[PDB]
């Protein structure tokens, strides 16, 4: 059920041992010594990774190392499509802007932070959650020249439990992290977007990196003189596999959860956030799909934009399914009613006052939040010409010196980036007509961005005419229209341009709504500090975990499938046979790598197949994970690596608010499948040889 | 693999059935010389199965089987199709015109008699051995002089089995006064609607209730207010004990057709011609139709039924091609024929190998013609609505060329034009469908093989299909209402003779008939070779584990209540529940609306004695019985012969089961009798129907 702090391992250890954990507590996490925790990294700011060799080899997801694989891909060596396998360490590719973070030490600094906070005076101060304020406290505690006396090391203080607990992290950051191996995208991204959030899953979602450092193992930026890192700890690879009900545990960096939402916040999340995102994205995607299916050239230009819109659309559908069917609202209502009854018995009304302040803030910001999501989903991300060029103050105060030619070159560069090889003005006019028709039906005239008032006032309610006019008269409506403006540029032409006025008008409303809504966050945050303090004082810190905040957490559960619906059971494990069942050579998402298909036909599974002779691919577990847990190590009862977490089923996405024991699962790529691909597909034996593989 | 056995085969199967769980005595299930459970099974309205469930002639069948009767009695004031129907007294049961129920009174093996009569061979290539006219002359000769007059209600029929190696005579008793008694609302009767057709898990309460009426002596009689309910020889007892995984289950019914003795070349032909063309052409047709229906709500109303009708055999062809691709159907037919050929070589008889060779040679020779036939049938005949536009008859053209018969000819042509261009016809949607369908057709069928009018695409329109179609509608008398009325005011034979739509329709129907007539002669050598082929198969491996092909005659099948794994890591259990109906509820999707009375029964758990041991309300179950079209409405029996459900569908993964039974995928989809009784009770409130049934604890 939870995403536990490392400090909470002592308190959960007996429950974990009862659930099957065999390793000693301090071998998993030791606050004053080397432990398994030391082999876990924050990979490139938002993923998790793990050290799997004494030479700094790192495993993470294919989708986590995707940008690095793509940056090294060319028409001559397309690593994204064919995979990449460095046959020697010297052939491993450096990556600019990459990092791996080790959590060297973790310390509870609650009393220190709370004592420092007593000097505030203003009760409503938000310094208790300020990264700038907490960094000044972290620097004071670590010392004046800490990073100079301890190179590669840095300190950070974070708030937990709404500001009721503070931890200081000492981090070791390495920035020379090289690409070592990757399967082809047909394996690494087998499901592609069709299987995203889906279980059963048949994706070999892994990539391999290596941490490099100076001669002493200290962090150093890229240098040809850097040597592989010999770490304090690395994971042993298990080849024993998994069976149903086996104990499994994960360490990683879950980003965000909302476990302490009031019932009113669940209602708001459903009725505003999710319903607007679902309604607006379905309109956008519907027009886009019609156009992509009618023209193969439109499919090429819009495939990535369509897939990017679908990802959070599916998340919102899964989240709304949980609100509708798993009683999330009701369970938050029961959680807050229990605290209110306990507060009434203790003679302390502050918990009931805190829940009331959250409800009153939610109810007061309702119309504004609705207007914000409507413009963000409907226009800001819904219509491409909302992000068309807006001339700066510097650019107009140049057009009306020879700096007129420089202003036009800057505007031209932005026009060329908006109307790029993937932009269709015709598809965008169609999407805008459907999106604005919905937007104009939902947002009253007095609440519209100023330019949108022209639909009723100037165009007699004809949205199609309004959109046609924007393109017909705008300097960004076509290449010929821009070039005619660029030849004779007037600031009066730009100031009256229908597309400039639309873009300016919608961004002005988006910012005015953002600025008006920002003040409502603070009373809710302040009330949550009191609310969570009451919850913890009443039921304790065990069963109720602190919300995820991109910090190192552990979660434990079992390898177990689930029943998605009446008479249907999804087991705990998928096989290579499932990849072959899904093969469709004329659908790019489900093409099968010929070397992999041959391994399957010949049953060349070696030491990686299960006892039945079947090749496993992926498994699922009752661990509690979220975004940020991509690439996380999945451990055995003995702490040996059995897989990498890479996704979670859509039925469990409401698990960020309420864990769903009968539906929520972490989707994990089996480590045996990872090794079979490195071995029989990549032929990269040296990587197998440097890992410590246990029989 | 698993079969559809003749009643005659119950004796030789009985010990296997008993070891698989059957508890009832052989002659209680079927007895050729007495009353048995076979006497409670009926052929319902020519193509469904039904069963008698009371001593007062009450009959259960599917909702989709009694659908036309429920619809014929529905009005805006009493919409029985939508709200259900529950006659609260026998006098309130509604008569139905053109309905029938057929009882299989006697079944007799007449093989020796038919084979002796056949020896009077004028031609050794005669097809009389399979002729309904010839076999009826033999049935009439055996039954006697005016048998129908001496035994009113009874009739005799002889059918060929095993490709003409076995003949059975059936004595049938037909009743034509069959009244509507009860039906759930369509939201229960067709809950999955087209989305869940061929789908397991399934949550549909697919049942309807009728009653057989007869004269005072229980003899068949057409509808009369003086008719009384039939007291039958036998009826099914209803079980409330339910089902559990691995329980024995058996069915009796009338499966229509199978192709269990196809050669490997016939499987290849079925895949590469029949199925690939139907799939390719229907996907083009459906794709254009769906885009138009999604862009215009009025087009969705007009084309929903045509779209759904096209999809049904399209999904069947996809499921059948999945089996050919993944279950080795071709290979298993090849192994079946190679084994017979090896055994024939050892026996010194080359006739079996010669028979398989004749089938292969006939299949290979008719390939181009059969491809051209399926291409025109799927592509144009079925694919394009203006192919079925009016064609003036020889008598209509003669009437137009000096009498009052001119206005008679115009009124007949007008009636046909009005039926073609009806409230559901869109000329614009049809032009779009025709442009996509003809583009595919013209790419597949060479110029010299085209219907004559289609040659104008290359010759007159420079290959522009859109211009050719636009021209058909712009210049045709049937292109619009105003164009027809202008023709009707000044009709000339010459206008009709040069009409582009008339020429298109005539041209495509001429080619369709020429292909049909050229292909028909190839059926006979295959049929004659199959008589020898199946004779060899039976002489070699016996009439024990190879059943005769289905031919709309009474058969039994047995298996177990068991689910299956459709794909890697996915398991579909053997039983669905009322919770599955509630999970599927979508009030703004007509297919998945839930009846408010049913939703209340679920919320209150008002399941009575109908719920399972765990308090869950069962809906449907699936079994390893071997069924096909014609088995809708079939009784599903317990090990004791008690009714446990009604068969109503089969999963798409098992549709290849008409050629090769698929033990790990093929299932019969059955509505649980506990759910039927729950709906009659808590939804219909029709207690009298429960009271007349014999319900066993
Ligand atoms: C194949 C596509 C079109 N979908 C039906 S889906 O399975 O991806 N589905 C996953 C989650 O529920 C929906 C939001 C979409
Ligand atoms: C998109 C898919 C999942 N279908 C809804 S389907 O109706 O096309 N399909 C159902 C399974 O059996 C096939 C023969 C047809
Ligand atoms: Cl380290
Ligand atoms: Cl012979
Ligand atoms: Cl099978």
């Amino acid at each position: 059920e939870g995403m536990w702090l490392m400090q909470q391992l002592g308190r959960k250890y007996a429950q974990m041992k009862e659930r099957g954990l065999k390793m000693k507590e301090y071998d998993l996490y030791n606050p004053n010594g080397t432990s398994l925790k030391d082999a876990v990294v924050l990979f490139d700011g938002g993923c998790t990774g793990e050290v799997v060799s004494d030479r700094g080899l790192v495993l993470t997801n294919h989708h986590c190392g995707y940008d690095m694989i793509q940056a090294h891909s060319t028409l001559e060596h397309n690593y994204l499509e064919n995979g990449f396998w460095a046959m020697r360490e010297a052939d491993e590719l450096p990556n600019k802007d990459i990092s791996v973070v080790f959590i060297d030490k973790i310390e509870d600094v609650t009393d220190y932070v709370k004592k420092e906070l007593k000097a505030i005076k203003d009760p409503n101060s938000m310094d208790y959650l300020s990264p700038k304020y907490l960094q000044k406290l972290a620097d004071k505690k670590a010392g004046k020249n800490f990073s100079a006396k301890n190179p590669g090391l840095s300190v950070e203080i974070k708030a937990f439990y709404g500001g009721n607990l503070y931890l200081m992290f000492t981090k070791k950051t390495y920035t020379d992290v090289r690409l070592v191996g990757a399967p082809p995208s047909s394996i690494g991204k087998f499901g592609a977007d069709t299987d995203n959030w889906i279980w059963p899953r048949h994706t070999g979602d892994f990539s391999i990196f290596r941490i490099y450092a100076d001669k002493n193992g200290n962090p150093a930026p890229y240098s040809e003189d850097n040597v592989p890192l010999k770490p304090k700890r690395f994971f042993n690879i298990s080849l024993g596999g998994v069976q149903e009900n086996d104990y499994a545990m994960i360490m990683g960096f879950p980003g965000t959860t909302h476990r302490y939402f009031t019932a009113s916040e669940v209602d708001e999340w459903k009725s505003i956030d999710n319903d607007i995102r679902i309604r607006m994205r379905d309109i956008r995607q519907g027009v886009m799909l019609r156009e992509m299916l009618a023209d193969p050239q439109i499919k090429i230009m819009y495939s990535a934009k369509y897939a990017a819109s679908q990802n959070a659309y599916k998340r919102a559908i899964g989240a709304n399914w949980a609100i509708k069917t798993r009683g999330l609202r009701q369970n938050k209502q029961a959680m807050q009613d229990r605290l209110i009854a306990w507060g009434a018995k203790q003679g302390t009304p502050r918990y009931e006052e805190a829940v009331h302040e959250i409800d009153a803030t939610v109810a007061k910001r309702a119309d504004l939040r609705r207007r914000y999501w409507m413009i963000e989903e409907g226009i800001i991300r819904g219509i491409e010409f909302a992000r068309s060029p807006i001339p700066t103050e510097d650019e107009t105060k140049a057009l009306q010196a020879s700096a007129r030619k420089e202003a036009i070159d800057k505007i031209r560069t932005r026009y060329s980036k908006f109307a790029n090889k993937d932009y269709s003005a015709e598809v965008d006019k169609k999407v805008a007509v459907a999106m604005l028709t919905e937007y104009l039906k939902e947002i009253p005239y007095e609440n519209l961005p100023l330019h949108l008032r022209l639909v009723k006032d100037r165009f007699a309610g004809d949205v199609q005419a309004y959109v046609d006019d924007i393109f017909a008269r705008s300097v960004f409506g076509s290449e010929a229209q821009f070039d005619a403006f660029a030849a004779v540029p007037s600031v009066e032409k730009l100031a009256e341009d229908p597309m400039v006025l639309f873009a300016s008008s919608v961004f002005d409303e988006y910012r005015k709504l953002y600025n008006e809504l920002r003040p409502y966050d603070d009373p809710i945050l302040r009330a949550q500090r009191t609310y969570i303090a009451g919850l913890l004082e009443m039921d304790g810190d065990q069963d109720q975990f602190p919300d995820a905040n991109l910090t190192l957490r552990f979660t434990y559960g079992q390898v177990k499938g689930y029943s998605p619906r009446d008479n249907v059971y999804y087991g705990h494990q998928t096989t290579l046979d499932g990849v072959m069942e899904k093969e469709d050579p004329d659908n790019w998402e489900f093409v099968v790598d010929p070397k992999l298909k041959a391994v399957y036909e010949r049953k060349d599974f070696g030491r990686y197949a299960d006892r039945s002779g079947r090749m496993p691919v992926a498994f699922c577990a009752t661990t509690h994970t979220t975004g940020g847990n991509s690439g996380s190590p999945v451990m055995n009862a003995n702490g040996e690596l059995i897989g990498l977490n890479f996704d979670r089923n859509w039925e469990g996405v409401g698990g960020d608010i309420q864990y769903l024991a009968d539906y929520q699962r972490s989707i994990i790529v089996d480590i045996r499948y990872v090794l079979l691909v490195i071995d029989k597909v990549g032929g990269c034996q040296r990587l197998l040889d440097e890992m410590n593989i246990v029989p």
